[PDB]
DNA sequence: TCCGAAATTTCGG
DNA sequence: TCCGAAATTTCGG
C-alpha cells in the first residue's frame, strides 16, 4: 500500500481510454475515473494516447474531487491526447497546500493560446501569470508555425503545484512508420522537451516529468534487442552482472548513432550509465532508483497486446522522473504489468514533500467550456 | 501434366481485358477468351478487373465449351467487373457429373435481382432454388440501400457445382485514394465476404475463394513494408529463417489495430502465423501450402509506373483459398509471374477431385440478353 | 412467452 | 507472440 502522507504518481498509456473501460475491473466502474484513481490510490495521474473527442471531454474532464487538465488534437479525433488530473485534498489534510494548483499549460513550446477575452487569444508565452515559463530557447530556428505544429497533436500537459512542483506529462512521438519526416519529428520534439525542462530546472522548479517517452534508455530495458545479441535472461536479478559482463553493448545502445533519441534521453538523467551522466543529467529514474539496475524484464509496453504479457517481448518506454532535489523524497516506485486493458502498464511512484489561486484557465472545465455541452451538442 | 480427374483453378487480375490480348502469346489467339483457357489448360477460370462494358459482353460471356458468369457495373463502364468460367467437361469424363453448375450468384450480399418476367424481378435471398443461401446476418446494421451499394461496382461472382463446391471470384476493393469513406467501404466488403463464407461452411459447402482480395496477408508478401523494416531478403528460399529472427514484425502485421484488414483476412485463414489459427480459420492459401513459407519475394502484382516489376518488388494479393474439406485434394499450386498482359500475374492450383440441369439465369446467355 | 443466464464460439490486438 | 472481451448459440420456466 501507500503511505499515510504521500503523494502517489501515476503513469499510464491507456491507448484509447474508452476501450480501457472495458477490461476487468475498470468494466466495473461505470467509466469513472475517481473509482480508477481510488483503485490505484493515485493523487497525480497522467493518461496518454486518450484517441478521444472534444464531445467526450464532458465525461473525462469532470471527475468529482479532482481537477482535470486535458489536451487532445485540434482536429484529429481518435488520436494522442494526454491527461492529467490532480487530487483535491480535504481542508484538514496536510498536503492541501501543496497540491493547489496555481497554473496550468498545454504544449512544451509556449506557442498555444488560452481562451483571454471575447475575440480575443494569447498564447502562454505572453502571459507570465499564466504560463509556467522556461521558454528561452527552446530551438534554433523556431518559428511560430513550427511550434503550433510541434504543439498540434495533444502530447503535453504541464501542472504548476504551490510548493514549487512542475508535473509535465507528455506522450512523445514514436515514427512508427521509420519515416524521414516522422524522425525529424520525434528528435526535434525531445530536444525541445528536454530544453523545456533544462530550463525550468534554472529557474528553481522542482520537476516530476512522467509519461510515454517513446524511447528506451538501456539495453536491459530491451527484450527485442537482447534477444538480438542473444544475450539470454536466466537471472531476473543479474541486470548489474549482465551490464558488467556486456558493459560495451550496454554503452553502445545508448551512443548508437542510428539512434540519437536514446542518447538525447541519457544525456538528461543524472542515473544514466555514461560515466559523464552525474556531470550533466538532472533528472532521476524513480523506477529504477527503488527497483536497483538488477532487475530485468522490467518492460512497461507490449506492442499491440492488451490481454497478455508475453514472455521474451516488451520493452520500457514509460517513466516518472524527478528533479535531483526531489531524489530524497522517493519513497516506493514500480510498475503494474499485471493490469490488462492496454499494451502499456501502469507506472507509479509515491514523493514525501511534507492566499488562494483562482483555477487555471486550462482547467478542463473552462478550456472546454463544460458547461455548454448538453444536448445539442451531445 | 495433370490427371484426369484433376481439376484446374486459375486466377489473373487482366487490368482490361480487352488490353490483356495485346501481349505474347495472347495477341496470336485472336480476343479468344477459349483459346487462353486452352493455354493454361485452365477448367475454372475467373478474371478480375475486366474493365468492359455492356455491349462487349456478347463476346466475353459467349466462350465455346464454357459456362460464362460475368458482373459488371450497372452504368459505370471500363470499371471493376469481374467474370468466372467453368469448362463444360464431355459426357464420356469421369468429371461431368461434378462440374455441373446447379447455381450461380451476382455479388455477396445477395440483394442483387435476376430476370424473372416482365416488369418483375426476384432477390437471390427471396428465392432459395436460385440464390446459394448464407445470408444470415453478414452484417449489424445491414439495410437494402446499403448492400446494393456494396454490391453496386461489380466485384464478385458465385457458383455452385454439383458436387457441393462453391467457388466465389471476387475483386475486393483496393481504397487508392486512401479516403475515410472508401477505407470503411473496403471494411465492410471484408467482413459481408469473409461471412458469407463461413455461413456457407457451417451450411456444408466447400468453398473455393479466389482472386484480387487487394489484401496481404504475411510481412513476407510485401516488398514494402519488408524494405520499411529494413528486413533485406539474401536466401531467396529463407522464408522461416526471416520470419524466426523477425517473429515481432510478422506478428504485428497481422494483428496491427491501424491495418484491420489484414487482421480480418487472417482469421479466416487456417494456415495464419496466430497460434489458434487450426480452430479458427476455415480457408487453406493453397499457393503457401504447396510452395511453402520458404519462399520469399513471391509477389503477384508490381507497381508498374515506378516499374518494380523487373526487379521482382511487389506484393502478394492474389489468391486461391480452399476449405479444409478440400486439403487433401491440392496437387499442385505456384505463381506464373512470367506471363504478361498486366500489373498483374496469374496464380493456379489443381486440386483431385476423385469423386440434364437446367442452366441459373445469371449465365450470360440470359442474363445478358444473348442471341 | 419474454426474459435472462450459463455455456460456447468468435473476435480484436 | 495467445488471451480476455464480445458475440452468439443454446437451454429452460
Ligand atoms: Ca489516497
Amino acid at each position: 500500500g501507500k503511505s499515510e502522507n504521500t503523494i502517489r504518481f501515476l503513469t499510464f498509456n491507456v491507448n484509447g481510454i474508452r476501450t480501457f473501460f472495458h477490461y476487468q475491473p475498470f468494466s466495473q466502474m461505470n467509466q469513472s475515473l475517481r473509482s480508477v484513481f481510488d483503485f490505484f490510490r493515485a493523487d497525480i495521474i497522467t493518461f496518454q494516447q486518450l484517441k478521444t473527442e472534444k464531445l467526450s471531454i464532458s465525461k473525462w474532464g469532470r471527475v468529482d474531487g479532482f481537477y482535470s487538465f486535458i489536451s487532445i488534437p485540434q482536429t484529429r479525433k481518435g488520436y494522442s491526447g494526454v491527461g492529467c488530473w490532480i487530487r483535491i485534498p480535504e481542508k484538514n489534510h496536510p498536503l492541501y497546500h501543496a497540491l493547489q494548483v496555481v497554473k496550468a499549460e498545454e504544449g512544451i513550446t509556449g506557442y498555444l493560446t488560452i481562451k483571454n477575452g471575447k475575440h480575443s487569444a494569447i498564447s502562454y508565452r505572453n502571459d507570465v501569470n499564466q504560463g509556467i515559463g522556461g521558454y528561452d530557447s527552446l530551438d534554433p530556428d523556431l518559428d511560430e508555425k513550427s511550434a503550433l505544429e510541434l504543439d498540434s497533436e495533444g502530447r503535453c500537459v504541464m501542472v504548476e503545484l504551490a510548493c514549487g512542483i512542475v508535473i509535465i506529462s507528455v506522450y512523445c512521438p514514436a515514427n512508427s512508420n521509420s519515416s524521414e519526416e516522422g524522425e525529424m519529428f520525434r528528435l526535434r520534439f525531445l530536444k525541445v522537451l528536454l530544453r523545456r525542462v533544462r530550463n525550468l530546472d534554472k529557474i528553481g522548479k522542482k520537476i516530476v516529468l512522467m509519461g510515454n517517452v517513446n524511447v528506451c534508455r538501456d539495453l536491459i530495458d530491451s527484450a527485442d534487442t537482447l534477444e538480438q545479441f542473444s544475450i539470454p535472461i536466466t537471472d531476473p536479478m543479474g541486470g548489474t552482472k549482465l551490464e558488467a559482463q556486456y558493459r560495451d553493448k550496454a554503452i553502445q545502445f545508448i551512443i548508437n548513432p542510428d539512434t540519437p533519441h536514446r542518447r538525447i534521453f541519457n544525456q538528461i538523467l543524472a542515473d544514466s550509465l555514461l560515466p559523464d551522466a552525474s556531470k550533466r543529467g538532472i533528472l532521476i529514474d524513480t523506477t529504477r532508483l527503488i527497483q536497483t539496475r538488477n532487475r530485468l524484464k522490467m518492460y512497461t509496453v507490449w506492442n499491440m497486446l492488451k490481454n497478455l504479457r508475453p514472455s521474451n517481448y516488451g520493452s520500457r518506454i514509460d517513466f516518472i522522473l524527478v528533479s535531483l532535489k526531489l531524489e530524497r523524497c522517493i519513497k516506493a516506485a514500480d510498475i503494474l504489468p499485471d493490469i490488462l486493458g492496454s499494451d502499456h502498464c501502469p507506472v507509479y511512484s509515491d514523493l514525501d514533500i511534507l492566499t488562494q489561486v483562482p483555477i487555471p484557465k486550462f482547467e478542463a472545465r473552462y478550456k472546454y467550456n463544460l458547461r455548454n455541452h448538453n444536448v445539442l451538442e451531445m
